[PDB]
């Protein structure tokens, strides 16, 4: 339940850390929330549109051996497979904010929305 | 908020109601938890293994034109696409029940487990 801040110093085995968070320029732009779980877990939240609060969020519940990843748009949360494709795309989004080229950011965020709207949870029958 | 019980009385436009819930012969055996939402929606929860409360359940959230379906195993909840495949598997599970011969039923429940472990939430990148 405690929401520390350190992530630039210490190290993790946690995939989402050593593959997205640490690889993002200026985390504080996206007003990150990071908490410690009991010590066996990490619960991460990043705003995708920091300007409009909780409009578009990325959430990652990490545990000892398991990770669960969720895109959330206007209050509707969808789970998505935690994999490279997602890590990358997430980096494309967050690493794309440049004041001298907002339109580029605009687009890649739209790219992620598309992914959001395109997610289906399927089984092999 | 409120929770009825006779899915045989009222008529519904809810698709989970007409494609599944009304076609279940011994609905009562599966300890249904059916609530109405602000009329506007239906919250449904069925026990796949009534013998072990909340071990394996199916949840369905219906609002006006939307439905979301979940399978929960040992407290782990996964969303699953509400499609014909889904509706056919569930009916096969709830209607295979026969107190005078349960092997068929025991096996189809396993078939639903297999489905659970198989679910993935993917987006096309």
């Amino acid at each position: 339940e405690v929401n520390p801040d350190i992530i630039k110093d210490e190290v993790f085995d946690f995939v989402i850390v050593n593959r997205v968070l640490k690889k993002i320029k200026d985390l504080k732009h996206y007003d990150p929330m990071i908490e410690k779980i009991f010590e066996m877990g990490l619960n991460v939240e990043i705003q995708i549109n920091p300007e409009v609060k909780d409009f578009f969020t990325f959430k990652s519940i990490s545990t000892t051996n398991k990770q669960r990843c969720f895109l959330s748009l206007r209050g509707e949360t969808r789970e998505i497979l935690c994999d490279n494709k997602l890590y990358n795309m997430l980096l494309a989004v967050f690493n794309s904010y440049d004041p001298n080229d907002l339109l580029k950011h605009i687009s890649t965020v739209e790219s992620l929305k598309k992914i959001f709207y395109t997610i289906t949870c399927e089984a092999v029958y």
